[PDB]
């Protein structure tokens, strides 16, 4: 029956759902379209930031390395880099910048730190991610081109490793709590995932949207008297100029978690 729901508001939205729910619990699943692959949008910036936490294990001193910010870095996104231009970002900085307020500077920064794209699918697949693939940097990898492979992921795929990242054996504790920490102080996730569930839910969230009006939401749930939930809401469009649709996230996030 949830089956149901998905499939009429998909149809409505005119546009192509996919979602990945793994109730930890009993490590039961909600799968729709969860083996197609979506453009993820700023949602990649989760994997590029437990990137450099997953360094700090072996680097203590990795973190409050400083990171000069320029004018010729910034993007076309930057609320936090642009600040802080002709002074410093620590790692650390760069990092909550990416996540809580999606700065594009930020990940541009921090992949460049890595090495570049394809060092960060290294990271997903050393994870055990067959799945993820980072192509591009900001602000490109977001085109979400119908049918382009580029930057994109499975819901699935991102469902099992945002699990593993936030309540798995990914990362250290130390590291592991502070993705999570970064997470819930997310501000841009208001309207998507947060707004179909309780208001005393608690959440850590990462969205993306895209050009092709894609629009996406990768959040950890902690229930009030349960286990945690891993919800993964991907969303695009046929039409490039297709407005975002955040309100169709909320949405299938109600419908799915309608149970709990």
């Amino acid at each position: 029956s949830v089956q149901q729901q998905l499939e009429a508001l998909e149809k409505s939205s005119g546009g192509r759902l996919g979602v990945a729910l793994i109730n930890t619990a009993d490590n039961s699943q909600i799968l729709y379209r969860a083996d197609e692959r979506f453009a993820m949008c700023s949602t990649s910036k989760v994997m590029a930031a437990a990137a450099v936490l997953k360094q700090s294990e072996s680097d203590k001193h990795l973190l409050n390395q400083r990171v000069e910010i320029k004018k010729s870095d910034l993007v076309n996104y930057n609320p936090i880099a642009e600040k802080h231009v002709n002074g410093t970002m620590t790692l650390a900085e760069l990092g909550a910048a990416a996540l809580q307020y999606s700065d594009n500077t930020a990940m541009n920064k921090l992949i460049a730190h890595l090495g570049g794209p394809d060092k960060v699918t290294a990271f997903a697949r050393s994870l055990g991610d067959e799945t993820f693939r980072l192509d591009r940097t900001e602000p490109t990898l977001n085109t979400a081109i119908p049918g382009d492979p580029r930057d994109t992921t499975t819901p699935l795929a991102m469902a099992q490793t945002l699990k593993n990242l936030t309540l798995g054996k990914a990362l250290a504790e130390t590291q592991r709590a502070q993705l999570v920490t970064w997470l819930k102080g997310n501000t841009t996730g208001s309207a998507s995932i947060r707004a179909g569930l309780p208001k005393s839910w608690v959440v850590g969230d990462k969205t993306g949207s895209g050009d092709y009006g894609t629009t996406n939401d990768i959040a950890v749930i902690w229930p009030e008297n349960h286990a945690p939930l891993v919800l993964v809401t991907y969303f695009t469009q046929p039409e490039q100029k297709a407005e975002n649709r955040n309100d169709i996230l909320a949405a299938a996030a109600k419908i799915v978690t309608h149970g709990f």
